């Protein structure tokens, strides 16, 4: 499987996606997601200028050696641009390997551990009542799990060419959030899995406060409570609440969460394939997690392409310690650019049976949607302080 | 303070690749920051060109702290080599501007001088021990009081080197033996392990070299897992340095707080700039850790000039690495720092004292070049 060609495709069927494609001598090809929301062209350049030329002539069957070659060989290790490029290669190589094996990817990984992949939907509204209306609608679609967000008194996040500036007040939020969860439980009961994303805005003692306040609502998870570059940040939360915790969509390395996991400070690891060094790296993450009862909860936003979603569904299908799969539906244009054989049914994903990860890119269609810059917002406190979005 | 009127990158290859960021205010005052990331240069260039520069326009140039947080937190995806280098580039350019506006060389704005000169070390690399010894001699004559000694081990795209840990461990002590026997004990002797050992091997090496009293043993082992340094520290009193591959205080917070290293090596260009490195040096000071800035040729004279200003002020200065740039590189980046008798003297001109000759720079187009990779004798892709 000597690599004849490799290149990136950049497209915007409703939002930006970057994709690496690798083509071997026998015409066997694989694609990997390389999308990094708000910083897309950095990964495209990292790939186009520095990785791509090095892939020509390599044996595409050597997945592990290529991963170490790119990770160690970069000299500068880890990081979002770095690991997303590496994940793109890794994802494409596993795609090729599965095709060469004549197997859908989940079979290659060790076979299926489950007959379907539970997901959760996004239920958002300006008021509690709107959110509740959303919960109803998604329950009717078959979803067993919902992420609930509402407005605090007093959707594509990367919504502006340059970062939009939002205002934040922690105390208003804390005083309001438990009210949402109580109303969700009042209307829908305890059968429903209910998730909330705190989205980095709290200090640990504040997140401890919240966690304790929402214990009577039995959240499936409380996600991204606090910025966690300092992993010890989760300690105070964990020591003060039994509300399950989730973190890691902003992580790109097992070194970002090793201590979180070993200390049992989280219940679910959120780092996905595209940002976490791909299949090769994520297997090691899931394995470590399994030693401590920690389960996978893959980030699955619009800003990871169907290539990642397809591969993630295969991964979800095999991995023993599967928790849940996030599902923010891509636009119809996006789905058309990325033909795939995974399917959604009654609140769950079903892995494809086609060899590879089951996803392709229609390059002719993708060319109809040129890149359009879009940045993630910033968050400021009411005094102007640049805060966490 | 004034608004940023323009910002752009310059990419030049006067002997090797450099990427540079320039920021220009309403008044026409300008500043520059190094953004060079060896072997991945265009990732940072694109990071800057497409995502950061457009957001700089109209910003108040005097708001260094706010711009740093804005880019660090606002990126959402935090930390990393490309990320933090891009942030360093902005930070350095903004400090350059603020020092100009204050009419002071950078070291004054940071708190003034703590020392009269900045000690450096020279690279003395030889194919053999003898070769190495000759380099030490010739740098001693240039006035260097400290030398980094390396010898070969007997028996566009990335070069691929072969490596033998056991051969290196049996050989290295002989190098230091010979250096000490010829040059005596006054000289500071440094050695760079360059990532190739496991911790118990590095502990072995550390013990073996105790009799030769090295200034430091550097980058013993890959340290994404900061606990990797613990076994070394518990088995040897040979001083340890690490950090040129780091880009964040979170890459080294535990190494420092646990007193596992003596010198932190992360430089301005890759460690998020002046703003970030002040925080790292402050943490280091609490635990007797001193700065030992990475100073290869792949960090531009822009970085070196700013590092020298930093070195001049920082209380817990250790040493400054010096790999002299080529003549053409020096011409492309005019500067007022000077090397004398083994030490640097900071510039006295306002800003960090480095400029870029854009006309000259445009004469040297980018030329792709990659860092080598290492493989064991069995083919295993190892740490370079
Ligand atoms: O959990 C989530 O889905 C959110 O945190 C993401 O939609 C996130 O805001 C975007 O992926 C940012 O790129
Ligand atoms: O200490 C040193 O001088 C070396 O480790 C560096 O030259 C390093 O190998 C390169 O600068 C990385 O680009
Ligand atoms: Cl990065
Ligand atoms: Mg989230
Ligand atoms: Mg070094």
């Amino acid at each position: 499987l000597k690599i004849r060609d490799a290149y990136t495709i950049v497209t915007c069927p409703g939002r930006n996606f970057v994709t690496l494609k690798i083509v071997t001598e026998s015409g066997t090809h694989g694609i990997g997601d390389a999308t990094l929301n708000g910083r897309e062209m950095a990964v495209a350049a990292y790939l186009d200028e520095h990785v791509v030329p090095a892939l020509i002539g390599r044996d595409a069957g050597r997945i592990e050696d290529t991963w170490q070659y790119l990770y160690r060989g970069a000299y500068w290790r880890r990081g979002p641009v770095t690991m997303t490029a590496i994940a793109a290669v890794d994802m494409a190589l596993w795609d090729i390997k599965a095709k060469a094996a004549g197997m859908p990817l989940y079979q290659l990984l060790g076979g299926k551990s489950r007959e379907r992949v539970m997901t959760y939907a996004h239920c958002t509204g300006q008021t509690i009542e709107d959110c509740l209306g959303e919960v109803a609608r998604h329950v009717e679609l078959g979803y067993r799990a919902v992420r609930v967000q509402s407005g605090v008194p007093g959707y594509e996040p990367a919504d502006s060419s340059l970062p939009a500036e939002h205002v934040w007040s922690t105390e208003k939020y804390l005083n309001h959030a438990p009210k949402l969860f109580a109303a969700v439980r009042e209307r829908f009961g305890d059968d429903l899995h209910v998730l909330h994303d705190v989205h980095h805005r709290l200090t640990p003692i504040e997140a401890a406060r919240l966690g304790k306040a929402v214990e009577p609502y039995h959240l499936f998870w409380l996600e991204d409570c606090v910025p966690a570059e300092n992993q010890e940040s989760l300690r105070l939360i964990r020591e003060h609440t039994t509300t399950p915790l989730a973190i890691g969509e902003v992580f790109n390395s097992i070194h970002d969460c090793r201590e979180l996991i070993q200390n049992q400070w989280i219940d679910y690891i959120r780092m996905p394939l595209t940002h976490g060094g791909g299949i090769t790296a994520m297997r090691r993450v899931a394995d470590l997690a399994s030693l401590y009862h920690v389960r996978t909860g893959f980030h699955g936003p619009t800003d990871l392409s169907p290539v990642c979603l397809g591969a993630a569904i295969h991964f979800d299908t095999w991995v023993p310690n599967f928790g849940i799969q996030e599902h923010m539906p891509h636009t119809d244009e996006t789905d058309a650019v990325f033909p795939h054989d995974y399917r959604f049914e009654d609140g769950h994903f079903l892995a494809g049976e086609s060899p590879g990860h089951g996803v392709d890119i229609d390059e002719e269609l993708a060319a109809k949607y040129p890149y359009e810059r879009a940045s993630l917002p910033v968050n400021r406190l009411e005094d102007g302080t640049l805060w966490h979005w």
